[PDB]
């Protein structure tokens, strides 16, 4: 597939491990396995391709054409994650990949159900994308997420509504703030929805700068990039 330098994969696959060997060792610490996605946003498919080599399935993009651009180029069972914003004209574009296996930027009920009425014209064969329902946890205002409990309770309902069948809820998820409260409001707001719809929420929260604590609250799923590509 994609050529790659000798010496940059025995250094990305090292560096790879020792997130994944603090992320396993942060988790047998508590009260079972937590997801390392792979933030591979603005980096060469040559360097997916060798951590795809070494293993990996699972990375996570942010842009929608690069996302498009590199499922093309590389295998067909990676699991895509689109984790950057989503804007409703690009759904369409979003469900056409067929590998895409998640979408964890949807903040409206708008998006879910263009995303689904996307999903069931381009791609009704394929599994149901999983989804998690961005939040903004942050106590300040963001481009991004949902802060309304109205809003984020009409999404949700729709998503556990016969109509919502080609996209999956799967859980929550945030971008954080610049003891973390932050994962503790979305720890919240999963006892919340789960209480009101009878859900077990899966938590995607944790980046590069605050996964160890992420871990510490309930996370199952960490979004880390720039300790494995440096
Ligand atoms: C880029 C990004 C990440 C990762 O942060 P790193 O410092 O690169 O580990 C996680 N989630 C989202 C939504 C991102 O935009």
């Amino acid at each position: 597939g994609i050529t790659y330098d000798e010496d940059r994969k025995t250094q990305l696959i090292a560096q790879y491990e020792s997130v994944r060997e603090v992320v396993n060792a942060e988790a047998k610490n508590v009260h079972s396995k937590i997801l390392l996605l792979v933030v591979s946003k603005l980096k060469p498919a040559s360097d997916i391709q060798i951590l795809y080599d070494h293993g990996v399935r699972e990375f996570g993009e942010n842009y929608v054409q690069e996302l498009i651009e590199k499922a093309k180029l590389l295998p067909d069972d990676i699991k895509w994650h689109f984790i950057g914003g989503l804007q409703t004209n690009k759904c369409k574009d979003l469900a056409k990949v067929p590998n895409l296996y998640s979408v964890e930027t949807i903040d409206s009920l708008k998006k879910a159900k263009k995303l689904n009425e996307s999903r069931a014209k381009f791609q009704p064969d394929c599994n149901p994308i999983l989804c998690n329902v961005q939040i903004n946890t942050s106590h300040e205002d963001q481009k991004s997420g949902l802060n309304n409990e109205a809003e984020i309770f009409e999404v949700i309902d729709f998503f556990l509504s016969e109509e919502c069948k080609y996209i999956k809820l799967n859980g929550l998820m945030t971008i954080g703030s610049w003891e973390n409260r932050d994962f503790a409001t979305l720890v919240e707001w999963k006892k919340k929805i789960d209480a009101k719809f009878g859900t077990s929420l899966k938590l995607s929260m944790g980046m590069s700068a605050d996964f160890r604590e992420a871990i510490r609250q309930g996370t199952a799923e960490v979004r880390i990039g720039t300790d494995i590509f440096g």
